[PDB]
């Protein structure tokens, strides 16, 4: 009879027998050779393989398992169930064209130059076989498709030729390849590119229609996104719940700020105060934003800010750190934590921050407002310690292959929010009010996300209320706001993700301060909360309450 531990690497063994292009995205080779063509034999077999997988882990006793078992457990369930739910309701397949698009698999075989060069070759000369296969399936799938979706399988399959390119034959030609390797590499790009253009066209002709004859809504509705929220969040509450909330942490936050600005307006302006709050909270921000590293220095502020966050977070006690752990500020290769996944050993951990040249003057130093002197602080709060790269250090405490696979979004990003606020509450730059008002600024992206993708999605909110959320009750700029309306537009519930593990963290934590009482202690609370790796935080909740 098998173990839990032996079924959880056998079912990681048959999703890449079933997905060999999921195998490939995660960094392990079962068949680089092999598409699968997205048709309704695909589909069958998809479910087939979720009723097969589910009943052989009702087969496990719950109170038989460990706390990572457990965690990996309600994991795999839930992809499960997800991946059943994608095919037989949301039906992204049918009206997202953009699904259908095989330029990424290729480039993630091409594009590891450190692989066997004939190797990765070969891969490609019998991926390139049913490219004809898998557009005519895309073709025989889509229906009733959305305008917008549409558009960018025109855009993104474009892109193809970067990858299908004049570069590609070059190599091809003189490598180790037999030349009737070659020859057939030849005959098969040819009918690739046919194929590719061909689809193009269709894809053209689509848009056409589209635009004449209307199109399915981009907004995916209540039911669907209430569904896809507890799929992808797994939050402990409703998207409904959490949007109420973070209508009411919108009015506390601005409320905040409005008497910050009161408090400090005298010492940055002499012209009269707005009697409108919100034009007054833009102009001191905007005025503020001034302050910030000079431009040849960003990287280096960087490398002087991680220490001292690392003494701060010591000497505070907030949570314990690994000095012989010392993370590398490197600029950025081609601000974030680049880290190996669960197949490669080798690989180092890095924070990448991008030194600003190629950009113009201009955009240096529009970037240099938005990230100024508060701000890159919280930056480096967020991105490294205690946020991102702390969190990331705990999780190779206990790590397990599902978890690292299919690991939680909100929580891994909640921490990052909550460890904002928690280094502010706990003194972190002195209660200085010029920091405050800055970090409000910065919380209101992550609640004015929700709003935002709830609304669009749920509530009919228009492209013109869309903005003016984003720029009057976020204080945003005209392309930030713009970008994140295409966002939406495009994609469902991953804005959310920010702050729902925000506000799952935050109010466990005042829970279990409130159970605790006197014997509630920072440390410890942290540490173990970050000991089980990147499950959603309601089990986390669970197994430390349990
Ligand atoms: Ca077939
Ligand atoms: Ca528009
Ligand atoms: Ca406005
Ligand atoms: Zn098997
Ligand atoms: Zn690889
Ligand atoms: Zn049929
Ligand atoms: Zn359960
Ligand atoms: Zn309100
Ligand atoms: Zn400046
Ligand atoms: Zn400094
Ligand atoms: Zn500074
Ligand atoms: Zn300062
Ligand atoms: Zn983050
Ligand atoms: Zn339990």
């Amino acid at each position: 009879a098998a173990s839990f531990a032996q079924f959880s690497n056998a079912f990681i063994d048959d999703l890449w027998q079933l997905s060999p292009t999921w195998a490939l995205y995660s960094g392990k080779h079962v068949n680089d050779g092999y598409l699968e063509i997205p048709d309704e034999a695909g589909r069958v077999k998809t479910l087939a393989f979720v009723k097969a997988q589910q009943a052989k882990l009702k087969q496990f006793e719950l109170k038989s398992l460990t706390s990572n078992e457990t965690i990996d457990y309600h994991l795999i369930d839930n992809l499960l169930s997800s991946m059943a739910w994608d095919i037989t309701r949301f039906k992204s397949w049918q009206w997202d064209p953009s699904s259908y698009n095989v330029a990424g698999g290729f480039a993630q075989i091409i594009n590891e130059n450190f692989a066997p060069l004939d190797d990765r070759l070969r891969s490609v000369l019998a991926r390139m076989e049913n490219i004809p296969a898998y557009y005519a399936a895309a073709r025989g799938n889509i229906s009733q498709p959305t305008l917008e979706h549409t558009e960018l399988a025109v855009l993104q399959n474009q892109g193809a030729f970067s990858v299908f390119s004049d570069d590609l034959l070059k190599q091809v030609a003189d490598s180790g390849l037999s030349d009737a390797e070659k020859a057939l590499f030849k005959t098969r790009f040819d009918i690739a590119s046919k194929a590719i253009n061909e689809h193009i066209s269709w894809l053209n002709a689509q848009v056409s229609q589209l635009k004449k004859e209307g199109a399915r809504s981009f907004r995916i509705g209540e039911e669907l996104y209430e569904q896809k929220f507890a799929f992808d969040i797994q939050a402990g509450m409703t998207a409904k719940q959490l949007y109420q909330k973070a209508m009411v942490d919108k009015d506390r936050v601005q409320g905040e700020m409005a008497k910050i600005t009161d408090k400090l307006w005298p010492k940055y302006f002499t012209t009269p105060k707005p009697s409108d709050n919100k034009i007054a909270i833009r102009q001191l921000i905007d005025k503020l934003s001034t302050k910030h590293v000079k431009r040849d220095d960003f990287v280096s502020e960087v490398r002087k800010q991680i220490p001292e966050l690392i003494e701060f977070v010591n000497q505070k006690n907030i949570v314990t750190l690994d000095p012989k752990k010392p993370l590398v500020v490197r600029e950025t290769p081609e601000a974030s934590i680049s880290a190996p996944g669960p197949y490669d050993k080798l690989g180092n951990t890095y924070y990448n921050v991008t030194p600003l040249d190629g950009m113009s003057n201009e955009s240096a130093e529009s970037y240099l407002r938005e990230y100024n002197h508060w701000i890159l602080q919280i930056l480096n709060i967020h991105e490294a310690i205690p946020g991102h790269y702390t969190q990331l250090v705990y999780s190779n405490e206990s790590p397990s292959l599902v978890k690292s696979l299919f690991g939680n979004g909100a929580m891994v990003e909640g921490w990052a929010v909550y460890t904002e606020r928690m280094m502010l509450e706990e003194g972190y730059g002195n209660f200085e009010p010029e920091m405050w008002l800055m970090y409000y600024k910065w919380n209101l992206r992550v609640i004015c996300n929700t709003i935002l993708d709830y609304s669009i999605h749920v509530k009919g909110m228009t492209e013109e209320q869309a903005i003016a959320l984003m720029m009057d009750e976020a204080f945003q700029q005209r392309a930030e706001a713009e970008g994140k309306w295409r966002r939406a537009t495009l994609s469902q519930v991953q804005l959310t993700s920010y702050y729902s593990g925000y506000r799952e963290i935050y109010d466990f934590r005042e829970e279990y301060k409130q159970l605790k009482g006197k014997d509630f202690d920072l440390k410890a609370f942290h540490e173990k909360f970050l000991s089980y790796g990147s499950a959603p935080v309601k089990y986390i909740r669970q197994l430390m309450l349990e």
